[PDB]
């Protein structure tokens, strides 16, 4: 049963990024994670490169890939969608400060759908 709620709690203003690229071409960003680190860490990111152009910076968390929630997935299940996903890819990130205060107010992130 899919039923409607009422009485939003409350919400962020994640970024939406749109990276383009050829077939066999590289985008020109990685996605690496760090030790005692929450959500995805991006470096890497070439000079002039698809990936930064979407206001891509380095530790940006991805909150989602693709319109996929990636935060309990593997750095395998997100790599591998990011794949998948086509030509062109999808990524969201979210600024520290408002991650940070989801992160403490176990605010569901997921749910941010830019």
């Amino acid at each position: 049963g899919s039923s409607g709620s009422s009485g939003m709690a409350s919400t962020f203003n994640p970024r939406e990024c749109k990276l383009s690229k050829q077939e066999g071409q590289n985008y020109g960003f990685f996605l690496r994670i760090e030790k005692d680190t929450d959500g995805h860490l991006i470096r890497v990111i070439e000079e002039g490169s698809p990936a930064e152009k979407a206001g891509l910076l380095d530790g940006d968390r991805v909150l989602r890939i693709n319109g996929v929630f990636v935060d309990k997935e593997e750095h395998a299940q997100v790599v591998e969608l990011v794949r998948k996903s086509g030509n062109s890819v999808t990524l969201l990130v979210l600024d520290g400060d408002s991650y940070e205060k989801a992160v403490k107010n176990q605010v569901d992130l997921k749910e941010l759908d830019q």
